[PDB]
């Protein structure tokens, strides 16, 4: 299929931006990360930052994940991200978001060897 590694870098990775610059930013990315395919993913957080400074995330404050799990951890310091949420207007196959620009700390789930982030929890 696809790695669950790869999966986390293809829904959340966006290095090549600094920051979401248009309201438009995650009809466009929600697309071209192929989210939308068989349905609109509901929510979906982008990270504008380096994929090794997202890793690193592995190695920091080790909290409890939205479900119970211990595999999470939180970023000691503010990372760029976009939060995409779809409208109360958005209907499949016609998908609609809203792009929210922040700087917030980001928490992930990490697992394998090497350890690296396969899941996205929250950002607070």
């Amino acid at each position: 299929k696809e790695t669950a590694a790869a999966k986390f870098e293809r829904q959340h990775m966006d290095s090549s931006t600094s920051a979401a610059s248009s309201s438009n930013y995650c009809n466009q990315m929600m697309k071209s990360r192929n989210l939308t395919k068989d349905r609109c993913k509901p929510v979906n957080t982008f990270v504008h930052e380096s994929l090794a400074d997202v890793q690193a995330v592995c190695s920091q404050k080790n909290v409890a994940c939205k479900n119970g799990q211990t595999n999470c951890y939180q970023s000691y310091s503010t990372m760029s991200i976009t939060d995409c949420r779809e409208t109360g207007s958005s209907k499949y196959p016609n998908c609609a978001y809203k792009t929210t620009q922040a700087n917030k700390h980001i928490i992930v789930a990490c697992e394998g060897n090497p350890y690296v982030p396969v899941h996205f929890d929250a950002s607070v």
